[PDB]
Parts: C-alpha cells; structure tokens; sequence
C-alpha cells in the first residue's frame, strides 16, 4: 500500500519556482519526515537573494502525506493513498486586506525521495503592507486545524484553514487557506470522512547558513473521528 512507503524515515527534497507582484525568487529544501510521529525536519534556502515575502507565509506551501494518521484513522488518509504515484495540492491564499498565493504543486516519489515540486503566483500584494514590507513574526504565528473533506468528484479532497500571523509591534495578519487536491494516478484513492490535521511547527535559524533561509520542525498528526 501507499502507507508502507511512509513506514520509516523518509528523505524529501522541496523545489519552488515564486513570482510575488513580477519579482521572481526560487527556495530550495531538503530534509526528512517520520510519518511514525507526524515529524518533518526541513531547511529551506532562498537561491535568488532575500525573499521578498516573509518565510512564515511560505510555510504551508513549501507534503502533509507525513501526517500520522492514528491506527483507528488511517482509513481516512488519503495522501498516503496516492503515493506513489502522487497527488497534486492546488491552493488559494488569501491575505486579508492584502494580496493572494495561488500555488501548484507535485507531492510524488523520485526513487526513494518524497518531492514537493511547487509554482506559486502572488498578486496585488500591497508595498506598505504587511507582507512585502516583512513585518510579520518570525514564530508569532499560529496555524489553525487543516479541516479535510472528501472531494468525490475529482477522487480527491478539500482543506480549509486560516494562518494567523503576528504583526511586529501589534496586529494580526490573517491568511485564508483553501486547498484541493487531486491524485496524479489513476488507481484507488482513500476518500476519507470529515477530519482535521492538528499541526504545531517551530521556525529557526542556522547561524552557518548564509543565505536567506529558514530551519523548520513541524509537527503534523490527524484527529477528529
């Protein structure tokens, strides 16, 4: 099955091509997940000089098949599923009073390596927003429950959720999530019932890294059934 691809540690190699109001930027990751503990371990580099979005807004784009779907749940997972062959995750990030992310991406095996192939367009992002202007906290954010619902229509499912992002020196800046996801083969998916993903994620810094860059622990484990 799909799942006993996630059985053990897991190499994951991320790629994302961005283009936020024209100004194009390209992150690169790498890293490991352990589906055992909804653990994922990544470090992302921007290649093309500082980013001109604040790291915590790309965190949700830059592989939720790592989620640890309990025993009694795992009928409900669908990521897994579709592996290997993959899936696509297609989202919409509004920025309340602010610009838009709109991202595709390939969550599939190369070989033994989970990949996360990513193209993502931001527009009417504000210059003397919070976002552009990089007044968004570090760790000052808080990432809601990823709610999961079946999409039987495309064999697929839907997410929503909103990313709550501190603003340096007062206010929150609000990022709604919605996403879709397809499976790239054609083979039998998991369509699960009604479900969530808890999620808990910590931002760093490598004092060796000189690039712009971003140290990332995340936490991911489903619940709600």
């Amino acid at each position: 099955k799909g799942e006993e691809l996630f059985t053990g540690v897991v190499p994951i190699l991320v790629e994302l091509d961005g283009d936020v109001n024209g100004h194009k930027f390209s992150v690169s990751g790498e890293g490991e997940g352990d589906a055992t503990y909804g653990k994922l371990t990544l470090k992302f580099i921007s290649t093309t000089g500082k980013l001109p979005v604040p790291w915590p807004t790309l965190v949700t784009t830059l592989v939720q098949c790592f989620a640890r779907y309990p025993d009694h749940m795992k009928r409900h997972d669908f990521f897994k599923s579709a592996m290997p062959e993959g899936y696509v995750q297609e989202r919409t990030i509004f920025f309340k009073d602010d610009g838009n992310y709109k991202t595709r991406a390939e969550v599939k095996f190369e070989g033994d390596t989970l990949v996360n192939r990513i193209e993502l367009k931001g527009i009417d992002f504000k210059e003397d927003g919070n976002i552009l202007g990089h007044k968004l906290e570090y760790n000052g954010w808080c990432g809601d429950n990823v709610y999961i619902t079946a999409d039987k229509q495309k064999n697929g499912i839907k997410a929503n959720f909103k990313i709550r992002h501190n603003i340096e020196d007062g206010g929150v800046q609000l990022a709604d999530h919605y996403q879709q996801n397809t499976p790239i083969g054609d083979g039998p998916v998991l369509l699960p019932d009604n479900h969530y993903l808890s999620t808990c994620s910590k931002l760093s810094k490598d004092p060796n890294e000189k690039r712009d860059h971003m140290v990332f622990l995340e936490f991911v484990t489903a619940a709600g059934i």
